[PDB]
């Protein structure tokens, strides 16, 4: 079994989603043994070819005796809690039972099965409208949207554990894969000359080789343990990934952008101050804001805009 | 159809509980109609008795199919939410259940039934550690226990309807059928000749007529609707509860009452700020500190120390 004597058997929840399966592609190659629980509410069956070292159970987090047996067979060293229900904002049902119960069901089983360390992802919905940008880390929750307060639960009963939790507060993480959002709709409208509009609002984003970085700093033995902001810390408008957008695509546009204030739930800046993260881990975000999304745009360039292209080979 | 109308048709989660019965007893003589959804699982089977205008289902908020039956045949004008998981703090899937699907269900079933006002209960759990001490109303929530957490996500689901909601933030309530805490608990060992402890720790109390008060105008058509703190706003020892209880009794000690650090998840000082609730209803607390402990104790010296005995007949 190999990394030699660091070789993992990891159990991700939601593993057919986009972080998932970005985690699936960095880890199955160094040989780490995988076992993906999901539902496929969102995630798709084909970033999980039949292939050597991944595994695959159909069902949901919120099945308390199907995580039970799972853990029990799979004896996880490790566990990636990627699992969320968000797809519709009224179903606040579905949102409690993924991402309260769900967190909890795994929280309950990860403790029995002794599993080392447990990593979380958690929204920047946890925060609501901030007091202040860059939020920092000891900023209260206070979300007022079902996916946001759901997520904010699950993540403080995975904070009540006896497992080492590590709770990652994300940037907007881009990469393989990412067909939603701003990024691939400037893209596809911009080259069709559809007409596009901006929200006047600020966010941060972050690369996917920056995540996979901390993914891996966080499930290493003695490594810092609670709630943590992971992004380079620096805020960008929507119009600003525009503007990357227009000039990669190498587009003109006949009338100016419509920048445009954002919806009454559509929080103006939602931007994460990661210092504590970058003095615990010894972590930095390396990528910058351009480099990024001109990354998003250049994998979109190879492959197109889908969440199904896998960078496996299967058949095994 | 009395009282003409305001007449109530009441739904109570939880009205078996301390809350509910107080409030069902409250209400009842008045002429509202009342239905209770609880499942015993800490309220008592015996403080609802087959009584005219009462009805119960033994049942869950977690089940929202019993829910849609309930609310459908009896078409209530008004929710009381006052059901609550917490006898076990480990159980976190069954304080999620109740405290947060059980929250959504009833929010769902209130608004399919177009309920005119729904009264929430919160704990003061949900502000875990407060920076600020009496706690303000815009003071974030920051839960670290299972009934905290279950709550706090609870509550927001329920400031989420569209139908017209009320949470309440509530002091430590006192009244009939109060029979844990450390109120019961001096009082019965006291008169026993039993030694006590006091935790090194400060609380706010609210006499049950003040309580009442509240939820009367938290239920009225056009009222401030959100979340609100109920207390007096002044914090008292649980030493000088004590206290209060020693001098009621007549008891002399042996000892001097030992005074203990708050455990590990004891919150040192919860008193809320009720300014809010004063401007925004006009009400105020009316029952002092040593009033409202000692109208418990003239409680239990006539009933005992239970959560059985019913005044309704
Ligand atoms: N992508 C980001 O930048 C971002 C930002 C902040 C937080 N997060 C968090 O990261 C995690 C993954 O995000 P994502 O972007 O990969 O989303 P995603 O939708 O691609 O992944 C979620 C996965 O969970 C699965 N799922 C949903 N309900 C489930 C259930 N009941 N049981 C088992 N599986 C279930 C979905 O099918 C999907 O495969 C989520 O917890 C999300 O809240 C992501
Ligand atoms: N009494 C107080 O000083 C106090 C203080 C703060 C908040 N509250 C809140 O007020 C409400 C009532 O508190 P209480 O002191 O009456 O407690 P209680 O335990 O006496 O009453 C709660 C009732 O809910 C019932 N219940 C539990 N789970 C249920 C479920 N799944 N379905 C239906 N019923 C269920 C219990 O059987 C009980 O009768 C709770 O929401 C509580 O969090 C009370
Ligand atoms: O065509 C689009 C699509 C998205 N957005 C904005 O881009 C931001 C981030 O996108 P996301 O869909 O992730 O919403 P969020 O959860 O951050 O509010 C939001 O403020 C959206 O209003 C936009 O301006 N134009």
């Amino acid at each position: 079994l190999v990394p030699r004597g660091s070789h993992m058997r990891i159990l991700i929840t939601g593993g057919a989603g986009c972080l998932g399966s970005n985690l699936i592609e960095h880890w199955l190659p160094q040989g780490h043994e995988i076992l993906v629980i999901d539902n496929f509410a969102t995630g798709k069956r084909e970033v999980l070819p039949p292939v050597a070292g991944l595994s695959v159970i159909e069902g949901s987090v919120t099945d308390a005796g199907l995580l039970e047996r799972a853990f029990d067979s799979f004896k996880p060293t490790h566990v990636v809690h990627s699992a969320a229900a968000y797809k519709d904002p009224d179903d606040w049902a579905e949102d409690a039972a993924t991402n309260v119960q769900g967190s909890i069901n795994v929280a309950k089983a990860a403790s029995k099965a002794g599993v080392k360390r447990l990593l979380n992802f958690q929204t920047a919905l946890c925060y609501g409208r901030p007091a202040t940008v860059p939020i920092p880390i000891d900023s209260p929750t206070a979300p007022f949207t079902s996916y946001g307060i759901s997520k904010t639960a699950g993540e403080a009963f995975l904070m009540m554990s006896d497992v080492p939790v590590v709770s990652l507060r994300l940037a907007n993480v881009t990469g393989p894969r990412l067909a939603i959002g701003p990024i691939p709709t400037f893209y596809k409208r911009l080259k069709a000359g559809q007409k596009c509009f901006c929200s006047d609002t600020v966010r941060d984003f972050l690369d996917m080789s920056d995540f996979l970085a901390i993914a891996d700093l966080s499930l290493q033995e003695g490594r810092p343990t609670g709630v943590f902001n992971v992004s380079t810390g620096e805020g960008h408008s929507i119009k600003e990934v525009f503007d990357v957008v227009l000039d990669y695509v190498g587009a003109t546009l006949a009338e100016p952008v419509p920048v445009v204030a954002p919806g009454a739930d559509d929080v103006p800046s939602v931007v994460l101050d990661p210092s504590k993260t970058e003095t615990e881990f010894g972590w930095k975000a390396k990528v910058d804001f351009k480099d990024t999304i001109t990354g998003q745009l250049a994998w979109y360039d190879k492959y197109g805009v889908t969440d199904i292209f896998s960078h496996l080979s299967a058949p095994k």
